[PDB]
C-alpha cells in the first residue's frame, strides 16, 4: 500500500482534492498543515520533517536550499510542468535559480482584512482602507481596538510591511530601521493589538469578534465567503493598500530525505492540472500559478483584483529578500520585543 505526506498551509487545498485523488491513484495521503514559515523552516534545520512534500514561500526556500534540506525536482516525472506561467516561474527563480527545486502553486498578497461596517462606525464613511494609515496610524488603531485588531505572527513580512510604511526600503540592511523607526511604530501600536496569530483571525473576522487585520488576501476572501455562506450580516473585505503591499509565493517542494518520491511526483502533477488548481482557487480564493488554468476558475475568484490584480496594482507590490545575519538578528530581536509588549 502506498502513501504520501503532505505538509501544506491549512486552508490552502479544495475540501476533496486529496481525496479525488486517492480515489483516482490509490495512493493514501496523509495530509497536516502549518500557518508559520517560521515552524516549516525550524522544522527543516532541526532534522527529518517525515513528509515528502512540503509548501514554503520561496523568500524562506530561498534561505533552506543553502542547508540541502530539498532534493532536485525530475522535470521528466513532470510533464504538466508546461502549465505553469512562465513570468511567475522567472520571479520564482530569483529565489530557486533555474527553478530547480520549487514547484509554484498558489500567491498573493499581505494586506488588510477588515469588517466594512465596524470599520466605517469606527473611523466614519471616509476610514481609509486604501491605505496602511488604517492600521499603522496609532490614533486610528487606538479607536479599532474597540472592535478588535490582529496581527500576522510573520516577523519578516511585518517588518517589511512597516519598512515600506515608513519610506524606506522594504528589505531594508540599516540595522538602525529595524531598531528605531520600526520598533518604535510597532511599540506604540502594540497596546491596541488583541493578538499576533495568522490563523485565528479568519474566523474572528468572519465571525464579526475582530474587525481589522493583517491577513493573507485569500484567507480574508474566505472569511468573507465563510460570513456569506452563515448568513450572519459581517460584511468582511480586503485591501493591496496604496503604498504598496509584499507579494508572496508558495511553491511545493521535496525533502532531500523523502521516502515516496514516485507518488509525490504523481501528486505534483496532478496539481499540474488545470482543472484541478483551478478548483482549488475556487474554494480557497488564492490565485494559483497555472496559466492553463486561469479561465477554468470561477469567474467570482478570477475577475476579484484582491485575488489577480492588473498591471498597475501589480507594480506597486514588493517580494521579500532574505537578509544577512545581523539583520536577520536585529529584526528577530526587535519581534521579541514587539510581541511581549
Ligand atoms: C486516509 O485514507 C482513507 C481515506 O479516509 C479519509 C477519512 C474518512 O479517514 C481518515 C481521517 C482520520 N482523515
Ligand atoms: C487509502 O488508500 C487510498 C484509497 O482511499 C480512497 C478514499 C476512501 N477516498
Ligand atoms: C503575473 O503575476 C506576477 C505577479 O508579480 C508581482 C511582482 C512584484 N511584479
Ligand atoms: N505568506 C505566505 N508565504 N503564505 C500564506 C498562505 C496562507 C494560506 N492559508
Ligand atoms: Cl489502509
Ligand atoms: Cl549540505
Ligand atoms: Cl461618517
Ligand atoms: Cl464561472
Amino acid at each position: 500500500q502506498k502513501t504520501l505526506h503532505i505538509y501544506n498551509w491549512s486552508d490552502y487545498i479544495a475540501p476533496d482534492t486529496v481525496a479525488n485523488f486517492e480515489k483516482e491513484t490509490g495512493i493514501k495521503v496523509v495530509y497536516d498543515v502549518f500557518d508559520s514559515n517560521e515552524v516549516l523552516e525550524g522544522k527543516l534545520m532541526a532534522g527529518s520533517t517525515g513528509f515528502d512534500l512540503v509548501v514554503p514561500s520561496a523568500s524562506f526556500l530561498e534561505r533552506q536550499l543553502t542547508a540541502g534540506v530539498f532534493q532536485p525536482l525530475d522535470k521528466s516525472k513532470l510533464p504538466e510542468w508546461k502549465n505553469l506561467d512562465p513570468e511567475l516561474l522567472k520571479l520564482v527563480a530569483k529565489h530557486d535559480p533555474d527553478n530547480k527545486f520549487a514547484m509554484p502553486y498558489m500567491w498573493a498578497t499581505t494586506g488588510i482584512g477588515y469588517n466594512v461596517d465596524k470599520v466605517k462606525a469606527v473611523l466614519g464613511e471616509n476610514a481609509p482602507v486604501d491605505s496602511w494609515d488604517l492600521i499603522l496610524k496609532p490614533e486610528n488603531l487606538e479607536k479599532l481596538k474597540s472592535c478588535g485588531v490582529s496581527f500576522l505572527d510573520a516577523p519578516e513580512e511585518v517588518f517589511a510591511t512597516v519598512l515600506n510604511y515608513l519610506g524606506k526600503d522594504p528589505n531594508s540592511t540599516k540595522a538602525d530601521d529595524y531598531t528605531g523607526p520600526a520598533t518604535d511604530l510597532l511599540l506604540k501600536l502594540r497596546p491596541n493589538i488583541r493578538y499576533f496569530h495568522s490563523s485565528q483571525y479568519i474566523n474572528d473576522l468572519a465571525n464579526g469578534d475582530i474587525c481589522v487585520a493583517i491577513g493573507w488576501a485569500g484567507d480574508v476572501w474566505q472569511a468573507s465567503n465563510r460570513a456569506k455562506e452563515a448568513k450572519n450580516g459581517v460584511n468582511v473585505s480586503f485591501s493591496i493598500p496604496k503604498e504598496g503591499a509584499m507579494a508572496f509565493f508558495d511553491v511545493f517542494a521535496m525533502p532531500a530525505d523523502a521516502k515516496n518520491k514516485d507518488e509525490a511526483y504523481q501528486f505534483l502533477n496532478y496539481l499540474l492540472r488545470p482543472d484541478v488548481v483551478a478548483h482549488i482557487s475556487d474554494h480557497v480564493f488564492y490565485a494559483n500559478a497555472n496559466k492553463a488554468a486561469t479561465p477554468l476558475v470561477s469567474a467570482e475568484v478570477r475577475e476579484n483584483p484582491g485575488i489577480y490584480p492588473p498591471a498597475d496594482v501589480r507594480a506597486k507590490l514588493f517580494t521579500l529578500k532574505v537578509q544577512d545575519p545581523k539583520i536577520d538578528r536585529v529584526r528577530t530581536r526587535a519581534w521579541t520585543k514587539v510581541k511581549s509588549g
